[PDB]
């Protein structure tokens, strides 16, 4: 459920960190899970503000798509992801 | 306070993953922090156990002398950031 299950290296990750000053970030969502190439997203957000979310994309131009058919502070990197090791027990 | 004041791209980011099962997350913390290379680090944890960590590195070389001096579930990806735009008001 929360892990997103991510093919194998390379695929890209986009890191929304955000500070808070809703229903909208629920439809921001819908809208990414929809998306070619979308491959999952995780999402945490404290109760003082403080949040970070993290899409996974499998290709640069898949993001492209997604910005194109589209805070007391936030910043957004996106980062190709080279490496992954996951673990559950 | 919370965002990580990073450098131009390119840098790297270590994104952790977790879901909880502590004074010692806060020990594997000053260490990031300590290291060469050591960018910054965003990390947030909800309530439910659910929550995401992002450390920010110069290089994959200055990763290396880190994981090297050193969960229900939890992944850990290595990233290569190769864009970012900060915000704030």
């Amino acid at each position: 459920d929360f892990l997103s299950k991510t093919p194998e290296p390379p695929y890209y990750a986009v890191i929304f960190s955000s500070v808070k000053s809703g229903e909208t970030a629920e439809r921001m969502v819908s809208l990414a899970a929809d998306q070619p190439g979308f491959l999952g997203v995780e999402s945490v957000r404290e109760a003082d503000g403080r949040g970070i979310t993290v899409s996974y994309w499998d290709s640069m131009d898949a993001i492209n798509h997604w910005r194109h058919h589209t805070y007391e502070s936030y910043a957004v990197r996106v980062a190709k992801v080279d490496r992954q090791r996951l673990f559950q027990e």
